[PDB]
C-alpha cells in the first residue's frame, strides 16, 4: 500500500515531490517504532532497502533522492541501522548500498554514504560474489575497496584508503586480501590495458609495509606465488622487478641499482621467494604447473631467465653431460652383449642389471606423480624389457632375445631424448616430437584404414585360384611393399577379373599419393609461424624442467654450497639474497639519484 | 576453415529436420523473457565480459543479477 | 537532411510498398554492397528511419517474394547490415521496444545480453539460419 508506492517512486524518480509526500505519509503514520519503520521502509523478501532500490535504478534525480532519504532517516534516528543493512538473499548475501554506489560508478553518492556512516569493511559473500564456476557471477575480492579497485575507480579507492576505519590487510572468506584479488583479475594487457598494475602500485605506496605481500590465502600462497600459480604474466613482470624512487618507501623495491656510472649500470634483484630456497618458489611453480598454458612468457622475465642460465653454467650442464655419458656406455654394453649372443659378461652384465634397476626405480617413482611425460614413460618400459630379458636368460626359454633386442632399439630411440639438451639440435628433436604427435598420426590411421579395406578387397579377388596375393596378411604386406616401390607389380594372374584388379590397385596408388600429398600440405601450412615458436617454447620449458629436476637430486649441503646470489646491504638492514645483472642503456639519459653504492666496483 | 564451418552448419540443420515434431518443441532453444510491457519473445542468453569501456548501466531489464 | 524533410510531412507514406513490393527498408537492404565500397551510410539510414517511425510494421511487411527485410538481407549476401539488424540496442526507453538485444544482468565488467530468436531459430517457415545456410548464390 504505502511501501510499494515509495519503492516505485524512488525507482522512477520522475519527481522527488511525491516522494516527499509519501515520506510525509509515513511520518504521520509513525504515531504507532524504529523496528517498525525499518520493516515499512525495507522489502522483507530479499532484505532490500529503498536506498538499495534507489541506487540500483540510476537517473539524473537520484542524487537528490538519496539526500532526502538520508535526511529523513537521520531525522528519525534510524540512520546507522539503515545504511548498513544487507541482503538476506543467499546469492546476494552481504551486499550493501556502498557496493551498489561503487558498481554503478557513483562518486559523489559514495562520498555522501561514507560521510553518513557507511561500513567500509562490509564483506559481500554470496554465490554471485563467490562464483564456484567461471563465467557466471563476478569475483572482485568481497570488499568495497577491492570492488573500487578491480572496477578502475582510483578516486574512490583513495577515499576509502583515507578513512581510519578501513582495514587494508583484511582477508576475505577465501583468505585473499586486496592484492590477491587484483592478481586474480588481471587477465591480459590488450583485454584490460594494464590498469590493475597501477592499482597494485598505488595501494602498496599508500601503505608502506611488507605485510600485504607476506599474507597468504587459504591455499597458502603469497600474491607473488599466486601470480605464478595462475597464468598472470603482465603483473608478475611488475611485481618481480620494482624500482621505487621515493627514499622513504624505497625499502619496498625488489630491484636496486648500485653501480650506475653512465650508460653502464647493474641492477640487483631480490631472490627471497624466487631462487628455489623455499618450500615452493616462483621458479618451481611456473615450471611444474601444467595448467598455465602461458609459460613461454613466464621464464623470459629478468631474474628467472638468468637464474636458469646460471644454474646451467654452474652444475646442470655437467650433470646432464655425465648422465648422457653413462647412458651411452650402458647402451653400448647392451649392444655388445646382444650382438655376440663369458668372462667379459661378468664385467658387463652386472653393470647392465644395476643401471637397469636404477632407471626402473627412478621412473616408477616419478611416473606415479604425473606431451612432456612421454619420454619418461618410455625409459621405464625399456628397463622393464631389459630386466625381463636378463631373467629369461637364466630361465630356459627362447623368448629372451625378443625383449632384449626390442629394448636395444628402444634405447637407440630414447637417446633422442638427450639431443634436447643441445643448443641447436634441441629444437630439432622438439620438431620430431611435435610433428610425429600431431601431423603424422592423422595420416597414419587414415592410411591403415585404406590398407585394411583394399587388403580384404584383393584377398577377395586373387583368392579365385589358390597366387601372387594370397591370404589377407600377405596382401596387406604386398600393398605396403607397393607404397615404397619394393613389391613388383604382377600382371593379374589366378584372378577372376584382371581389369578391376588393376583398376582397384591403381586407385589405391593414387589415393595413397594424394593422402601423402595432403600430409605434406597441412605440414607446409603448419611450419611458417606457429611451429617455430612452439619449438623454441617447448625447448626452453624442457631445459627449465631439467634444470630443476637436477637441482633436487643434489645433497642438502651441495645446494647450500652453490647458493646463487650474494647478501647485499640494502636499506637500514635489508640483508637479502640478491642477483647482480649488468646492463647497458643508451636510450634514456638520467642523472642517477637513487643508487646504493657510490664507488662503482 | 570456412568450408568446414559451413559444412557443420549444413549438417546441423539437416539433422534438425529429421527429428519428430514433438522433439523439436522438446528442445526449443531459448527462454521466454519479459521485455517491455509484454514482449513475450523467445530469447537467447549470452554472457560476456567487457573490460575496455566503463559505463554506468542505465538501461537494464532485471535489477537483481541472477 | 532531405530524408528528414520528407519524413516531416504528413502526406508522406513511410510504409508504402513499390511495384516490386519493397518498402523503403527492403530497398536499403538491396543497395548495401559492402563497407569499403559504401562506408556504411546505409546502416545509419536504416537506424534513422525506424527511430523516426516507431513500429514493427516496416520489418513486418513483405515484398512480392514474400520476405521480411531481415530475410531479404539474409537471402542476398548482405552481411554488414545484418550484423546491425540482428543485434540492435536502442537506448531510448520510449523506442526501446524496437531493440532486439537486451541487457538484463549487467553488474560491472560482466554482463549477459539477450537476443531475439523470433524469425531466426528455425521455428518459422524460412528463418535466417535456414536461408543463410541453404543459399548457394
Amino acid at each position: 500500500r504505502l511501501k510499494k508506492r515509495i519503492f516505485a517512486a524512488v525507482s522512477e524518480g520522475c519527481v522527488e515531490e511525491l516522494v516527499e509526500l509519501l515520506v510525509e505519509l509515513q511520518e504521520l503514520c509513525r504515531r504507532r517504532v524504529p523496528d517498525f519503520l525499518m520493516h515499512k521502509l525495507t522489502a522483507s523478501d530479499t532484505g532490500k532497502t529503498c536506498l538499495m532500490k534507489a541506487l540500483l535504478n540510476i537517473n539524473p534525480n537520484t542524487k537528490e533522492i538519496v539526500r532526502i532519504l538520508l535526511a529523513f532517516a537521520e531525522e528519525n534516528d534510524i540512520l546507522g541501522r539503515f545504511i548498513n543493512a544487507e541482503y538476506t538473499e543467499e546469492a546476494y548475501e552481504g551486499q550493501t548500498a556502498l557496493n551498489i554506489a561503487i558498481e554503478r560508478r557513483q562518486g559523489d553518492i559514495a562520498a555522501l554514504l561514507i560521510a553518513a556512516g557507511a561500513d567500509v569493511n562490509a564483506h559481500a559473500k554470496g554465490a554471485f560474489f563467490n562464483p564456484k564456476y567461471q563465467h557466471e557471477g563476478f569475483y572482485f575480492g568481497e570488499t568495497p575497496l577491492a570492488l573500487a579497485a578491480c572496477t578502475n575507480q582510483p578516486e574512490i579507492v583513495q577515499l576509502l584508503m583515507e578513512h581510519e576505519q578501513t582495514d587494508i590487510t583484511s582477508r576475505d572468506s577465501r583468505g585473499n586480501n586486496i592484492l590477491h584479488a587484483l592478481v586474480t583479475v588481471a587477465e591480459d594487457f590488450k583485454t584490460q590495458n594494464d590498469f590493475v598494475k597501477r592499482m597494485y602500485d598505488m595501494i602498496l605506496l599508500r601503505s608502506g609495509n611488507w605485510e600485504l605481500e607476506t599474507t597468504r590465502n587459504n591455499d597458502g600462497l603469497t600474491p607473488l606465488q599466486l601470480a605464478a600459480k595462475m597464468g598472470k604474466a603482465e603483473i608478475l613482470k611488475y611485481i618481480l622487478s620494482r624500482e621505487i624512487k621515493e627514499k622513504r618507501l624505497r625499502s619496498l623495491s625488489r630491484k636496486f641499482t648500485d653501480w650506475a656510472y653512465g650508460p653502464v649500470s647493474s641492477s640487483l634483484y631480490d631472490l627471497t621467494n624466487v631462487d628455489t630456497t623455499t618450500d615452493n618458489s616462483v621458479l618451481e611453480i611456473t615450471v611444474y604447473n601444467t595448467n598455465i598454458d602461458n609459460r613461454h612468457e613466464m621464464l623470459t622475465l629478468e631474474p628467472l631467465h638468468t637464474l636458469l642460465h646460471m644454474k646451467w653454467k654452474k652444475f646442470a650442464k655437467h650433470m646432464f653431460f655425465l648422465s648422457f655419458c653413462f647412458y651411452f656406455f650402458y647402451n653400448i654394453t647392451l649392444t655388445l652383449v646382444s650382438y655376440y649372443r663369458g668372462w667379459l659378461q661378468l664385467l658387463g652384465r652386472m653393470f647392465v642389471l644395476i643401471w637397469a634397476m636404477c632407471i626402473s626405480v627412478k621412473e616408477g617413482i616419478a611416473i606415479f606423480l604425473l606431451s612432456d611425460a612421454w619420454f619418461h614413460f618410455v625409459f621405464f618400459i625399456q628397463a622393464v624389457l631389459v630386466i625381463l630379458s636378463v631373467f629369461l636368460y637364466l630361465f630356459a626359454y627362447k623368448e629372451y632375445l625378443a625383449c632384449l633386442v626390442l629394448a636395444m632399439a628402444l634405447g637407440w630411440a630414447n637417446m633422442l631424448y638427450y639431443t634436447r639438451g643441445f643448443q641447436s639440435m634441441g629444437m630439432y628433436s622438439v620438431m620430431i616430437q611435435k610433428v610425429i604427435l600431431h601431423d603424422v598420426l592423422k595420416f597414419l590411421f587414415v592410411y591403415i584404414v585404406f590398407l585394411l579395406g583394399f587388403g580384404v578387397a584383393l584377398a577377395s579377388l586373387i583368392e579365385k585360384c589358390p597366387s601372387s596375393y594370397g591370404s589377407f596378411s600377405d596382401a596387406v604386406l604386398e600393398l605396403f611393399k607397393l607404397t615404397i616401390g619394393l613389391g613388383d607389380l604382377n600382371i593379374q594372374q589366378n584372378s577372376k577379373y584382371p581389369i578391376l584388379f588393376l583398376f582397384l590397385l591403381i586407385t589405391y596408388v593414387i589415393l595413397t599419393f594424394v593422402l601423402l600429398l595432403n600430409m605434406l600440405i597441412a605440414l607446409m601450412g603448419e611450419t611458417v609461424e606457429n611451429v617455430s615458436k612452439e619449438s623454441e617454447r617447448i625447448w626452453r620449458l624442457q631445459r627449465a624442467r631439467t634444470i630443476l629436476e637436477f637441482e633436487k637430486m643434489l645433497p642438502e649441503w651441495l645446494r647450500s654450497r652453490f647458493r646463487m646470489g650474494e647478501l647485499c646491504k640494502v636499506a637500514e638492514d635489508d640483508f637479502r639474497l640478491c642477483l647482480r645483472i649488468n646492463e647497458v642503456k643508451w636510450t634514456e639519459w638520467k642523472t642517477h639519484v637513487s643508487f646504493l653504492n657510490e664507488d662503482p666496483g
